[PDB]
């Protein structure tokens, strides 16, 4: 069997798969109330992905597809129609067994970024070049409009009227429109990704920590935003890199939990230890909410092979 | 001697290493005039990073800092001026061996992106974000002494002595005007003073070969084109070969383009020990390959190898 190993990252190399931002501190919430199940940054340490999860990071929260026509809708601003594709361009076939298109979004708010175009048609004038536009827009993930699923998704924009019917359109993500009570930030609530009272399906299971004393560590990354107040993050339970990693080794998982180490290179000495579970995700003997106060020249050792009864050492 | 590997990737599972995009296709141009000298993504075979190059996805052609002032441009938009750090918030050091901040954009053009702010007082701190363009021909772009100018359409909602991000996008525009050139390089001190620490020039050294490029499409925000950047390595490669810091046994490694499902190999190319490709190749444009297939590392040869023809 493959020995199992994660790649040699410090905090300050890695980016988050649940948003295209770099890891900015690690962080727990052991109070947390809701059921954690992103969709996003999911594989197995065997190299499995599950949700929505891809590899690129170009792909975390982006859309391709095409605009159908602007549409009605009582909010503010201009609203339009995209069908939506497979990112590679293939068209979305609804009956694989994922939830939604791979990248799409795995929570509840405004997603601010910016809508580009480049036309199909050719002018011979131009060399036979296409036209192009690109405007800001926003999704709002929890809209009944948002149904990736069904292959067709809104955004609104400021422009009032440069957006181009059934031309290829490619939606970049940068950040949140607003973080206040009306704009549904949630990160840890799901979209329905059919629409409104409809069952998602075909998700990577929700995670926990099953030994007391024990809280999930996340990969924390702090999100723009477009306007108003607010210091929002978006916590993932492995970096890009590493699903990157387990992908390309699909090494053997030996039991349900790696033991791991946090590392600091300069010293050479542990600055805690982890538990690495089968599914993807870290948990911590922590007591406390917040970041994890530690250089970013750290990073996470595989030890080795424990199971569920093994005791973490304190943080 | 750790055995040299490639990742395992197909083009659909690539990214450019010079702008953040997925790799659209394969691509060769044998009557490229330009010196092909890019800063980003450049990583020798055993791991060296080189030029501008770091890991993060996130960092290619991005910007940290804090804006300074306001200067109106003479007829439509407002300026803005920047001091930048490395993007990891500590100060940049201009006596450091590198052309400029790791990440720094390699072209000259109109970069558009998003310019974005989080106050640092405050309970909430407050936000904006607004459209932008780098105009990276500009005298003002001096990012090796520590500062740029970005561009807004925005005229007043710009804060200064603020945290400040640069999210690139795409180009603003590649109309004449616009300057837009892959192969031409910023002046990052300005354009008095020579570039310093610059990663190598690549170029095939045996006639017929030329070099193989990886091709991304990058947006525009108005006007007409399509135009792309073309990378000599993805930054997976760069991040895996990083990883691994394989010793270099030649200067020349074989690779073979393989279809997985049929196991064939559909050409070979050289991969320099400078981290860049070359194939036997007389004719420009993309590569058409089935979307399942990857480079596989072969072995070691050297300058004098005869590529199988494309
Ligand atoms: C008030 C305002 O800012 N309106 C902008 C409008 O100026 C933008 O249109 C672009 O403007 C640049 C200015 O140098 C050029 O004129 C571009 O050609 C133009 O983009 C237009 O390009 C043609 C070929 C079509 O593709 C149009 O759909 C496209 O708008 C636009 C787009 O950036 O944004 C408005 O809000």
């Amino acid at each position: 069997s493959k020995p199992f190993t994660l790649p040699i990252l410090t905090l300050g190399e890695l980016t988050n798969s649940r948003f295209p931002l770099p890891i900015d501190v690690l962080y727990t919430n052991p109070n947390e109330s809701a059921i954690v199940q992103c969709q996003n940054g999911r594989c197995t340490l065997d190299g499995e992905l599950q949700g929505t999860t891809q590899l690129l990071p170009t792909g975390i929260c982006a859309f391709r597809g095409k605009v159908t026509q602007q549409v009605q809708d009582e909010h503010r601003g201009t609203h339009w129609n995209m069908t939506v594709t497979n990112l590679n361009g293939t068209p979305f076939d609804p009956t694989e067994d994922v939830p939604a298109p791979l990248g799409t979004p795995d929570f509840s708010g405004q997603i601010y970024g910016v809508i580009s175009q480049r036309n199909t048609n050719t002018v011979p004038g131009e060399g036979n070049l296409p036209a192009n536009r690109a405007h800001e827009a926003v999704i709002a993930t929890y809209s009944p409009k948002f149904t990736p699923k069904l292959g067709n998704i809104q955004f609104s924009t400021w422009e009032t009227q440069d957006v181009s019917s059934g031309q290829p359109t490619k939606f970049t993500p940068v950040g949140l429109a607003s973080v206040d009570a009306n704009s549904h930030f949630d990160q840890w609530t799901l979209p329905s990704y059919s629409g409104a009272l409809t069952l998602n399906m075909n998700l990577a299971p929700s995670v926990a920590p099953v030994f007391p004393g024990e809280c999930l560590l996340f990969f924390r990354s702090f999100i723009p935003l477009k306007g108003g107040y607010g210091n929002p993050a978006i916590d993932c339970l492995m970096p890009q890199e590493w699903v990157q990693h387990l992908y390309q080794e699909s090494a053997p998982s030996l039991s349900d939990v790696a033991l791991v180490r946090y590392v600091n290179p300069e010293t050479g000495r542990t600055l805690f230890e982890a538990k690495l579970h089968r599914n993807g995700f870290l948990t911590v003997a922590r007591n406390s909410a917040g970041p994890v106060v530690a250089p970013t020249n750290g990073y996470f050792r595989f030890d080795s092979w424990v199971n569920q009864f093994y005791t973490l050492a304190p943080m």
